[PDB]
């Protein structure tokens, strides 16, 4: 049995909200959510945070323009200025728990702000693992995507209920599903929320090529990447992580089944394991 | 400490010279060589073979066209007829063994062999492994192929450490790679290996693409694939996988690095446990 | 020992600042940088002035837009505007000193400019050299190039030192890398340049291919153009040095090893004494 | 003034007629000829051998197949083999010379063996030139080649002429042109080289790629490369160079204008000093 600690920690400029668990004493594990509608730290790894604080410091932080951390006075127009924020919300949140080095996970979006971290500061990070991650550039954008980007041109809830339901494998037996829907489907409406969420997408539709890590880079990074993607992922398409795990000087990719875009939630029976594995070694 | 017997068994019409190792009652598990001047199922497998006896009957045959198993009276001028032999004489092969049910691995071409006596033969084979295999279409045959069929244009010896240093991702530290190297150079010269040899290679050359499984059947097979994938491997370019990993019904893809075409050689110390649990399971 | 003055001229409407040195007896030869938050000429050519003194007349000018030169009243909106100033500014500062003919040479904007100074008054120019140029249509825009241009998204440091580090091919290596980087990154963020810039690089980024000189007009020029591009230039993809070399009357291309983008300052040895051969021939 | 010894020497199995020059003592330099009808050492190299001879011992044999060598009992089918019997004789030649460690030159075909001789004997090799070369993919066929490779179908004198013609940039005021032709033209159509031309120039069309040097090869050749081309080459496009300079580990790619297919003999105003320096340090 653990305990997850859910407060705000000052991590810079901007406060962060996150989801702390496991001894302070063990390695440190930094968890980065992706993006969408009411998308935030809890509902992409609170399943799974009992199991890693068993042997590591876990850090799950609500990544700004997210969840409850602290909001900017202003809203930047492009991605790049969101994924700086992060990434120094991030930094600052290493340093005031006095992390030097921490082993880094991301998912989807958070797999962009993984990506810039480690090439930004390298030696603050050991081991990585990236699942359905979007550094990289895309054959053909999915209409699943598109659809969830021009979600507020008709934030109803059946097409909620439906960018929901594609973001997994299987809906129909994924046990929080309707709860999930229906209660992220109050936050994303939330005229605050909506109010930075439209102008987030705005900049992410049309903008996010610049996200691409260059070939040269990725080429130079001295960690050992563990990427992983679900072969039914609909939202991001393999092309991102063959992409990766192609010119990343130390890659592995697994590619797993009955796995939409929440690999870590649908499919953490074969992840779990691995990601131990990666990290304890 | 287990012990490989290594004699000529009767597998149907033509016999077939065969490693066999593990206790009979334990599953079975039939691995199947790749294709190349030389190969034989001893160079593919002997190395990790006491590894698999330890919970399984093991069976590594030299599949018809390689080794000292059966030469047919006349060669045939289609892939296709070397690859119906083989299908032919691994299921004698089983007969012969009374084993009604085994696992099957394949490496390359015996990919394409084990592809096939699955879709024949669903119900004599429970789990399936294929690394580097070759039963899919192929973007761009790579250079190094292209000079492994067409090596009996000049088969000297030089050129033929070339062709085995490009099936590892690093020769020069690869142990028995000299001695691979020369014993089978001598072998792969002998007149009348080089003679069937050569109108195999002519075959392969000019003839692969009926040896390309309909997406339609792979989608239809209920076995349990794992593919396995060299991050390195020159040889096959990792499209094949992909392609089976896209249509087959059951499927999950693992890419390693620091390793080339000879997957269960080179990381074996992260197959050989995957392996396990495919088939443990 | 050479003295390098290093002041304001009169070169028509905009004064600019320029990098004079050698005697005004020698031939002229007129040097445009590239572009990029904090560039001017002298990071661009300060180095190998003292070479060319030797036996040249050297006039290296900030380019409107850049360093301490003149800045205009209104900030135009496409690139082509920024274009006919700096070819306006050149003339103007050739006429300026008196110097009716002079050899030219430009590096990645600045061989934008020199394409259109060529073209329209060739009989002003004699020898020409490019480097890293960009008159010419790009296959693909690299990363590189495009996080160059949405710098202003995110202008912190740690992005701008990854910025600088692109340009050249071995960073680590570089002699005043990390004073280039400091010292320029404070010029960059100077609210007055941050804003001119800001624009600049808006009308550079989606308004290029305007920049493009038709075939045509490259199958015009009488002058012997020496093409020169860094075999690991990462910003300017080899396709542009291709194009112009496939199209001009008279060219040459020769392409360096162990060279990024500032193939003037990487690789001295092999173009400082090519460059005079081309000059003084 | 240097003379120019040219004789029969054992080269192994297959003796080489060559042309040799210079003291024995200074760096040895092989030059390599191209293929072609009436293609001989000679032709490709006498008129540059005193310069050559001035500072290096210089080796120029008549590869198998061609000029007063020696011809192999039974012609091969395959270019491949061609290939490996050209890549003996030159090591055989230079055993029988006693040159352990030699620099070497190969143009057009010779260019293709060259490959082949520094990734079989690394260390027997020091520095390297390639002009025109052909180990590399070739977009698309030049009609130029299709027409030489098609020649005996109608060799005719004026074809023959034409087929010479575009070998250079300008004919016209080639020297040596007609005389070029007329004498070439007697020895491309004697019974007994018309005989071996034929098949070598059948197995060279439609078997060529078997001819391309893995990328990941090159990417390990230790040798300084030093890549030539003609700006107006009509028989071998530009590409090949290209991919030859994008992959090899030490490469400098060098355009010369007014140049075609003879670029040792059209430009050795700028690739003799080039050379030179190449080779001296």
């Amino acid at each position: 049995t653990v305990e997850i600690i859910e407060k705000r920690f000052p991590s810079g400029t901007l406060a962060s909200h996150a989801l702390v668990a496991g001894d302070p004493q063990s390695p440190a594990v930094v968890l980065l959510h992706g993006a969408g509608p009411g998308a935030h730290a809890a509902s992409n790894w609170r399943p799974i945070i009992p199991d890693l604080a068993e042997n590591f410091f876990v850090v799950a932080p609500d990544l700004i323009g997210f969840g409850q951390s602290e909001y900017p006075e202003t809203y930047p127009g492009h991605i790049m200025s969101w994924v700086g924020m992060r990434v120094e919300q991030i930094l600052g949140l290493m340093n005031h728990f006095g992390i030097e080095k921490s082993h880094i996970v991301g998912n989807s979006m958070g797999g962009a702000v993984t990506l810039q971290l480690v090439v930004e500061a390298p030696e603050r990070f050991d081991k990585v693992a990236l699942m359905g991650s979007v550094g990289a550039p895309m054959n053909a954008r999915p209409p699943e995507l598109a659809r969830l980007l021009a979600f507020y041109a008709d934030p109803r809830l059946t097409p909620y209920r439906e960018l929901i339901h594609s973001f997994v494998y299987d809906p129909e037996n994924f046990p929080g599903m309707e709860e999930i829907v229906k209660s992220r489907f109050e936050v994303a409406n939330d005229p605050e929320v909506r109010r930075i969420q439209e102008v987030m997408f705005e900049s992410m539709k049309a903008g996010m090529e610049s996200l691409v890590i260059p070939p040269a880079t990725l080429g130079r990074l001295p960690h050992d990447v563990l990427v992983f993607h679900g072969r039914q992922d609909r939202i991001v398409p393999l092309d991102t992580s063959l992409y990766l795990t192609k010119h990343l000087k130390h890659a592995e990719l697994v590619v797993l089944d009955r796995c939409g875009h929440w690999a870590q939630l649908e499919r953490w029976d074969a992840m779990g394991p691995m990601l131990m594995e990666h990290f304890r070694a």
